């Protein structure tokens, strides 16, 4: 990663072990649900190409999910080349996701006055590729989330926007409907009789 | 967050493995204990918008509560704008203190200037309103139902009812403390008269 | 806290997950055993009374306690007015962290001569920390004896691991011996070591 | 390994028992697969050929894969002999063997100099690209079956079946091809609808495809 | 404790979490086994007073032990007092107040006091002093809590002689005795060593008796 | 131990719990295994003759494998006396006094004089100096707990060919000190179980390990 000094200047350091076994423990753990995107930009703050490459490359199976990401980020590269085809040479597709540029090459273009951040455009193919893989690995649809006649409202509530975050890829009128609509019928009654436009803690205050 | 560095100047670091790993660990083992709150002030020490979004993004479970946080911090943003209506430095928005409008580069530029804007402790103030309504709902009991039982010792009755107390949130505490102490220590504590320290009635009730 | 740089300044850091974590764990794992009052005075090294605040709000439990310390706080704070009437200097409440901002806090611990606003909290919170592991001390030293087939050592043990609590003692601990120890304490003579006191009785 | 103090210039420090404790755990749970090439380059960043057989030698299992390894820096240290074969300059420093870069006849101090000189001669990197070599060979032999063997099962959803693909193709190669094979060895009610989806298909439409 | 900062100069820390719990853990698990008391150096390194008092409050159990250690630190605060007595008068400019037996036990001095003894020129290394003041007082715990003397230890006529050594250093550490050990061996092992005589390493006693 | 301060400057440090923690671990669960010996030299690293004793002073047990490796140091201690002699009389100023064994063993030596060595101008590396002892001290030591001769490493009828040159190789790194022949490879195959042996003769003399594992993966 390219963090600065205690003093004041843009260098380059070598990825912490610790950074390395929580990137790795996180998919172990979690698989592919949502909050590993937001986990997997965290621990990569200020990684270069190389970095990034070196985060992907520890992750032990879920190899098909993998692939599914190399193709994303050669779509990402491809089109990068499409909107950019004593001067400086800019970064091609292949230079930002580290396959054609070496490390001083990709601190070159980090520390540039203009900078180019690769690792930052980088990562942003990566978490594009990750959210197609955590809505595809989404095991249930956000249509069939339905109460349980003994699930008390929280419980159900807790299933409906879990699957909503992966399936939307953590990114409206139509939810609360659904939400409604999918309520036992007891509890839905009482979300009717609360009438339009109530929160979310009016409506699980009332289903309790 | 923004911490100090050894030239008085008031840096950008990346949020640690070990800040974001803890955060995630509290969530799963308290739940949403009152305790929860200070530890999730603590860990934020010096946070910055984008990063209490990490912390908050991090969490996997509870969606229902996350989600009725979100609300709390769209109303709290919208009550910005209200009281904020539109060489001048532009003032952020209620969506700039939420990190959805706001770069980092904008986020750093409010909480260093001369003088700051401080950005993320206003959204922090937001993300601890919501937490404290989050707390107040998973209180599995109101503090009027906390009854000592006839064999519950008084020591026990009193954890209960203070852990009680501070979920939902005093002359009113102490009325309601005896008044609903089991008959047996009720009338040890009706004895004692006005002005009885909590360390003196949990003396007269400890047998 | 308030700690020495790496270039001998006085700063303000944030508090450590590490410290919150060691804190937390030793209230869950040694309740309110004597051994816990120390562990915090450690732990709470260079404290503000936020961060003292902040130590006493992540305990998840024992809320009776923490309510008795509470009011030994607020004893302690009226008593604190009530010896300085009325630089600003702070009041008891100021003292606690109710009324100070974090910037009067500072304010005062790094003024020339210092007001240790946060060794003043700590030692009001001590003071109630005593009083918690006083009245959670199961027995009391008198009720301390020494069984008939109880190895000295043992006894000696649960004696001095009560008295901590508690808090002469030496009339105590050789009245409060089986008769058989008895006998060969008082045959030593007075001002025997405890040392001495063990390896006649082994 | 060696890393910049604050005045810019680069000093040596001892390996931390926290990345010593980590490349144990990830040999001893991981074993060879291919995943632990590139957790040993990122715990090895900056590392002296001093530090990267400290590395080796806290490995004490798997001793016939460590003994293959040493086998293949033998031949990468005669070659580096080869292409590239007395008084030193004050300044300067001795020309490195391939016994020097594998630390076997070189010494910390000379291993330093190389790193920091001001014409640098990276021995580190050049010893761990000898070793990630070796590893390379390692993952290869450990690999249990080959990629032509891998069939999708009757049952078996083909999520499941890309996995064994991948993660096998991958410890082989330490494509059209690769892909006519996924698509020949799928269980033939999968093999039909792939076959139907036409060519050019993306994995993540063969998957959706295949649900 | 007393460490050193970036400008040279011996400046005061907290004491760290690790250190506490390291401490703490090491009692719980160990008791007052010998190897307790160099753990206990190594973990008070550069500690004042308060520091040392802190360490040995934080130790629960063991209460009766704790207490002969209090009463050996009292002796030797006593016995400090008798070898230099605190001479009266104003206190020379840019000097310490001296200290007594219960200044360097950390009950009637302050935290400042004792960090201006130990990073003063020359430093009075009150730290240091209590500290081999109460070393003293565990190595009388150790001793107290040891079962069996080193006479009392013999090979077992099947117990083999390296398990005998073992048991045989191991309560001469918590207690020219090498000239024993063949002494009480058994009567096998002890024909073959006399065999060997004189200028017996240890390693020829074992591999003698190995089977 | 002696480390550089961000000023670069060489100053002593004292020992950390975690590497206090890690030493003991390591003798607690792998004994005295070979990689137990690069793992203290690890963890030892830029550490005072102090420091040393204390790593060999926390450990528990194995106490008569801890005296075989006093009585080496011991030994070579005796012989950096008969090598490096101290000469008599005053230290000229701005010097440190000529080392003797005991005093790079710790025992004759103070934290301050220990620090004046391993700092000077040109360094006096006490603390490597003793390592070595300590090393050569734990080798003894490794071939003592590893009893079993490479002679009698033979490959079981049905087990695996990587998992008998595992052992193989296990075997022969703690008798060889973890130092590194024709004679190694021909005792492999020499003692491989009656259906690899033949493959592996089959393959023909001069193989690499990579060929014979390759071979008899069946
Ligand atoms: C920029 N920003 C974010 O990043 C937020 C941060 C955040 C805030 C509160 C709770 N938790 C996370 N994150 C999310 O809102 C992710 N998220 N997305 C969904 C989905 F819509 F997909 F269902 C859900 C969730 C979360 C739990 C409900 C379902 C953000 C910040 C302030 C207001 C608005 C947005
Ligand atoms: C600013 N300050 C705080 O932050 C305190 C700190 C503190 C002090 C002692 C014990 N533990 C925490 N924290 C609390 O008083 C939280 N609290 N709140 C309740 C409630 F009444 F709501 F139920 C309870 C509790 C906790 C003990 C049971 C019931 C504070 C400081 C000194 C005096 C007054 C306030
Ligand atoms: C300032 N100082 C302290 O802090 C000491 C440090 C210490 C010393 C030896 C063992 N362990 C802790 N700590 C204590 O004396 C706590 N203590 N208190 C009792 C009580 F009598 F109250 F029951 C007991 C104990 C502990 C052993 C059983 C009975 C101190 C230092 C040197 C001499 C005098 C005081
Ligand atoms: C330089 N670079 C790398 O280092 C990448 C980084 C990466 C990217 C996406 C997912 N995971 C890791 N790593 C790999 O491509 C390793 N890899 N190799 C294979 C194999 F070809 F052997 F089958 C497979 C895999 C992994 C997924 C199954 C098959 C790289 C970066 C961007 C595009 C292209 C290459
Ligand atoms: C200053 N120094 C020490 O500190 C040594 C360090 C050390 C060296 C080798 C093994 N382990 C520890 N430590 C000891 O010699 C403690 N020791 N004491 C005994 C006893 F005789 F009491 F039983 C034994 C032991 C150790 C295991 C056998 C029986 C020291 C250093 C070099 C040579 C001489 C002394
Ligand atoms: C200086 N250097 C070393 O330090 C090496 C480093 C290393 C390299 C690869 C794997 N693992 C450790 N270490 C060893 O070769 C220890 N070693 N010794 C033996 C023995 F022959 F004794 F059986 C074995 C082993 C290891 C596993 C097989 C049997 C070294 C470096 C490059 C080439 C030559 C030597």
């Amino acid at each position: 990663p390219i963090v600065q000094n205690l003093q004041g200047q843009m260098v380059h350091q070598c990825i912490s072990p610790r950074t390395l076994n929580a990137w790795v423990k996180v998919v172990e753990e979690k698989a592919f649900s949502p909050e590993v995107i937001p986990m997997f930009s965290a621990l990569s703050c200020g990684a270069t190409p190389q970095d990034l490459n070196t985060m992907l490359n520890t992750v032990g199976g879920h190899q098909a999910a993998m692939q599914m990401l190399k193709e994303t980020i050669n779509e990402e590269a491809a089109e990068w080349d499409r909107l950019h085809p004593g001067q400086m040479r800019e970064p091609r597709g292949s230079d930002i996701a580290g396959t054609t540029s070496t490390l001083q090459e990709q601190i070159g273009w980090m520390t540039h006055n203009p900078p180019i951040p690769v690792g930052e455009i980088y990562k942003r193919w990566i978490i594009l590729g990750l959210n197609k893989i955590v809505r595809m690995y989404s095991p249930t649809s956000i249509l069939d989330i339905r109460q349980g006649p003994k699930e008390p409202f929280r419980d159900y509530v807790d299933r409906f926007y879990k699957t909503l975050r992966a399936e939307q890829a953590s990114q409206n009128a139509a939810t609360e409907t659904l939400l409604v609509q999918n309520a036992n019928p007891d509890c839905k009654t009482i979300l009717k009789a609360l009438g339009p436009g109530a929160t979310l803690e009016e409506m699980m205050t009332a289903c309790q």
